[PDB]
């Protein structure tokens, strides 16, 4: 597109000092080629220009006392993005790293990514370069609130709904709310997402994202007039994604039969579907052993040391531990195997020379982690509905939501990349979708934002 | 515990000249030693000490005229005891007894009541010294409106949630409400609950407190390996609490065998069961006798003059009238029936003594009315949801509501006794239960409040 | 006053546990009969009964954590008496004694006094039980955050202004401020009086309680056909007082030939009358000795241990430093040397006994602290003006306006007293003009406070 | 000092991206370590680290459309540096070069710049990267609507007050206050600076900063002992300020005797002391011929082509037009003449070479801009005054603030460098008495900002 090009280009030189926020604007608006192309009115109104300019930013000033009575400062970020479709919504980061490029970045994409869920909710990313590593419960505790005091007057249930990240946990979580409340003098408790049971958190957490990917995989088996009865699937981790995965395949009629760590990986052919064997990995991932052999011990199984399973044989991989886990090598290995379906569950564990290969494939079926993970991003807007209603949903009930609107998003996605001829590309589509909810509600908003 | 009880000695000290709230703390508190004896945590951060102050606390002048022209002043109070779980909420006293003794006290406990309902509500209690008895429609109204005119600045849907009590009823609310929008310029009406459905109340608020009373038992007999089919009850009073409960248990296969009046008991072993029966308690309270002797010269059964049903033979006791129905006297009656089920449903229908007495009791099953007759206050809740939602529930959606939360009540109760190695003591399960969920919120929250 | 009587009698009844409170409302209304007695009207509208009643009181929790990570509660309040005429306003005070009852009667207090320095300023009181001695400056600084954290919904410049006392200084207000204006997020400085010069504070603050005392007495003089040349001087003390009223009466002509010490007195004849002198009350205040004594072995003067000057021959009698520091036993010296000038400056430097007694000597020109110390006060609204006109007045324009009220005070004082038909008592005086003004304003401003 | 030492380095490291912001702070900070030194204090409460992090940084999307209908996007900015010693204040810039970097130099310096005017004001920058070269009144109009739609949120007359910089003036200030009004629903006009009489501006705003540099040599005159009565002064430029600055000394007896443009200068040694002269200067500024000869075309003096006049032998040099008009050349000229007053009007007219060297010499008086062309921003905060007060001050009493605080300014410069030893130094003077109000503030209100 030659007004995509056009501002990539802009933004390349407008904001040659924040490379992190460069990147992402390139590789976001290089796939929108199409729909853009397909879209003249947007031109009209500088829909693009807007788009890649925060509605607001807001960076203060973070001084605070240690244990020691020694007094510290830090700076405190809150970035805008967008707010055509929600309330802005997005995590806090602390970490030493912490600066307005990476704030960017990841609040633009935090847009796309929410607006993909079908829910109402904005775009946003703020944190700190506050390193919570090394600090005293009480020393954090002070700094949250010391954030707070100033960050409170820019959010709040209607505008805008931080929740966690790098750094900032349950109990970051907390101790800002605690502060926020008292300021405040109300309750106000969907100020803040990813809280405790006690005062307003959601059933299911835990669970959100390992079931959300098997929902999700669901809706691509009903897709293609198939189903999950009887399908074998290669995981990667043992961890909390891993777990809920394999819970919810389990149930669903399919079984899990690998499971990796960093030693290597396990091969399971009864599958891991039952009571033991499913808490089992509760147990690992506790002790602290990073050890997927534990597995082999404990049940009598194969054990494959500096391994990983993409040598297997199953009709689902499921990657849903580390980045850049499918390698070029690795994919070439699934390939030969001709599975037919790759399901990325991890942020990015595929690599791109991998991606772009497995790409080619004219027999597979490639999701995008983006769509496919957002379980975890459901379940806080869930969190978010409770608290208005004032009442707690049964985890039934958050179960069944989540089921629902989990296949809204696959089919969202691809109808829309049918609706721009591409036939049924999962990642293009959840890009176009993500995109195209935003772009609508600009249109239909007019030239105020 | 030291602690507690050193926290306790201080309380004495401190608040001698508010002798009503200090035994309440006194009470609440000493029951709890050992969940503090295990959560050495809850010290270091001075917990109770904290709670034991009100987060806020609000008095002001009411000056108000008389159908005369004549000039009054009374004063208004609110306290705002703990909003740790949800916004402050409590009802509304208006009696010349009226002081802030009695508002802590009241305020202290509604928050730990609160707690228990599983919703996320806080504790707070209000009220005048002003007499409703005696004046005009007309000067209830212009108090309300003086009233009124100063609190709307302290409470609100999301802050503080009001409520009737001795002297407040829907008239005054109505009346308050009218005054708030009036002020405010909005609807808002989630400002205060048990206002009349026209503007905004919820179906299924007078069967409320008696259903929840059975839907509690239930849960009990379930515990227990058994059943509420064909079992008898002993009931006390004639008005809402016991007709709702009448009613239920009827409909449940049980029967309420005796009604009490302040004229004596009645007598009537068919059960009050018919259409007839229960509508007739109606009428009785409609009339304003307060003759429990009407029931018998209407349906024709044995009245007992002076006496306390406390001496008939059934399964389960259910005081549903007064304070201190039951005594030691009336305790040994029951006892030596050897009746096993004993279900406090008024608000403290019983003496401390009596209270250990039964205890005591090794076969016994003791359920406190605090939990029991938490139907009312659940109703609230829903009120605000619904106020919240823009619609009306069903009364068959507010019944299954009130349904299974009772139960989880019921339930909650149960283990928490259970976790502290106490067994089936729903007294103390029902105090372990609410304060557990504070403490745990005002641990995440920090020190802030 | 039957109508007085039986106010008086109610509150003594009713608010039996606040003594304080009693006596001071016993006190000042015992003391208007005659303005009540002419104001029939006040009557119909229970005047009063309102005035008796604050218009608003607020309590809070506040919870700090000390230097070791140890946390404390303590309680705060605020009491907003009468805002009739003008914001309220009124000192913070920081004391283990901290009550209710404190707050209140000296809440109550501060609204006449306030009203008759004939600016628009209400009365409040407020303050914490906490206790800063003992505490470091980070201890106290985080108290006073966490205090304001809550206060500040509660007060504002055209609300609510605050200042310093016992145990709320500048260092005090300081912190408070700080934490004021962060919440807040504006400037705002009229929210606090007594602030350093840098942020808003005025200049003349030491001076002014002393040079008012002055400014009153020269209106004496004049009242009197005579004059403050050659006069001399009794004064207590040798604090901030003190030394601004030997300085000016001084500057004025006159001579102050006494100072006191908790450790005896002093005597110069030729009088406290020269820079070096007057300078050296600041090195003396400064030490912190509190041994009056210094003078006397720096200067070579007479030095009376354990006595009170109160016996020395001199013109004018002006007690600068404690609490019934005049007694019938010193009140006789006093007559006996046939001294017609006793000006209280001090807070209550004089025993209701000697203070009849002193009333009954027909000679005598008796004239009350609250009316002659008010400088302090004006000073604090002078400081209003100047942050409300966003600039500062030269200390010559202070000392002129602090000078035209002081006289104002005293001459309403006069007439009001003149009104009554007493003669010049203004004692009564200054009693009559400030509850005037509060009546005529709150009969004009109808029933609504 | 090695705090600053360090302070500055951090900076460096920190910033490395925002060169003009890292230049200033190490500028500013490098020339306090005495004050610094003096100051152990300030280093426990990491002030200096506080200092360089602005308190609030606001970024915002700013959309708008053109006559043609075409939609533009710009980015909106405002830095709130520093509010310790009143609102924030400071103007705002619309051109295309305008980052952040550039807003926090300027933010930063105006800070002290407003601290050292006595007044109470705090600091800030912000703007647009908007380019108003080129665009209609009516397209100027809709951008500034669109600006203050966003900003108004973040402004006001108690918390952030701007004015005009380049690119915004009194047109640009009206259509942001029209904007205003509209959307706040008040008046308020005391949110801007620079309005227009119509609407709150205040007079003797053209002659403020002319009139003041003189207020402010006056004061040097009486500090060394001399007069204005007699002197000669050699002006740069014919502009505003060179206006002003020639009218207000013809008033005081001095004469003006050069004035320059870009052309060269002329040499009246009669003196530019009549109204014909002076009010030519205003003809001169409108022709748009920017031509100094046009003087010596009218009155018959000579013009020197080509030439700088820092050769004339006088006994003030008042440099009031360009940045670096001054260089080590033109300032040898000037030693070489023994001349000893050397007063910089215009914003940095002097090379740092050049200043170095003029400080080395002994026998004369150097004054930095900073504090001699204050004049400016004081009527901005004598407009804000006048907004609070409700009125308007004549232009005398315009005039008579400004000579009163013109005074002050020098007085409070003279004793700040005198107290760190450094003499009579008038460059650092203004460095040290602004950096020093801030500090006390700050530290007087605590660990908050």
């Amino acid at each position: 597109s030659k007004y995509v090009d056009r501002v990539i280009a802009e933004v390349e030189k407008k904001y040659a000092d924040e490379p992190e926020f460069v990147q992402t604007v390139e590789e976001v608006l290089s796939s929108l080629g199409p729909v853009v192309d397909a879209h003249p009115e947007y031109e009209e109104v500088a829909l693009l220009e807007r788009m890649v300019i925060p509605e607001r930013v807001i960076e203060f000033r973070v001084p605070w006392e240690d244990d020691n009575g020694k007094v510290h400062v830090n700076t405190g970020y809150r970035v805008q993005f967008n707010g055509a479709i929600g309330p802005y919504k997005g995590g806090l980061r602390f970490a030493p790293s912490v600066n307005l490029s990476i704030m960017k970045f990841l609040g633009f994409e935090q847009a796309f990514k929410d607006s993909l869920t079908t829910l109402p909710m904005g775009g946003a990313k703020g944190g700190s370069d506050f390193d919570p590593n090394g600090k005293s419960d009480r020393e954090v505790m002070r700094f949250c609130q010391a954030f707070m005091t100033e960050l409170y007057r820019h959010i709040g249930p209607d505008i805008d709904v931080p929740a966690g990240d790098l750094g900032v946990g349950a109990r970051e979580i907390g101790y800002m709310y605690g502060q926020y409340r008292k300021i405040v003098g109300g309750f106000y408790n969907g100020v803040l997402t990813g809280k405790a049971r006690s005062f307003g958190g959601s059933l299911v957490r835990p669970e959100a994202t390992g079931y959300g990917s098997v929902y999700y995989v669901e809706a691509v088996m009903k897709h293609e007039n198939d189903t999950l009865v009887g399908k074998t699937v290669a995981l990667a981790g043992f961890g909390n994604v891993a777990w809920g995965a394999a819970k919810k395949l389990a149930e669903l009629g399919a079984k899990a039969v690998t499971l990796s760590g960093p030693d290597g990986y396990i091969y399971d052919p009864e599958g891991i579907t039952t009571e033991e064997k499913i808490n089992y990995m509760l147990e690992m991932r506790a002790s602290g052993r990073n050890k997927v052999q534990d597995y082999a011990d404990k049940f009598g199984v194969q054990f494959f040391p500096g391994e990983k399973p993409w040598g297997q044989k199953v009709d689902i991989i499921m990657p849903c531990a580390t980045q850049n886990d499918v390698d070029l090598e690795q994919a070439k290995k699934i390939v030969a195997n001709n599975v037919k379906y790759y399901i990325e569950v991890a942020n990015m564990p595929t690599t791109n020379e991998a991606l772009r290969f497995l790409m080619q494939q004219p027999n597979m079926v490639v999701a995008p982690s983006k769509a496919v993970n957002a379980g975890g991003v459901l379940v806080s807007g869930f969190e978010m509905s409770q608290n208005s209603e004032r009442l707690s949903w049964t985890a039934e009930e958050v179960d069944s939501k989540l089921h629902q609107v989990m296949t809204d998003i696959h089919d969202g996605s691809a109808a829309a990349a049918e609706r721009y001829g591409l036939g049924y590309n999962l990642v293009a589509g959840a890009n176009i979708v993500g995109f195209q909810k935003i772009a609508d509600a600009m249109m239909a908003q007019g030239i105020a934002w």
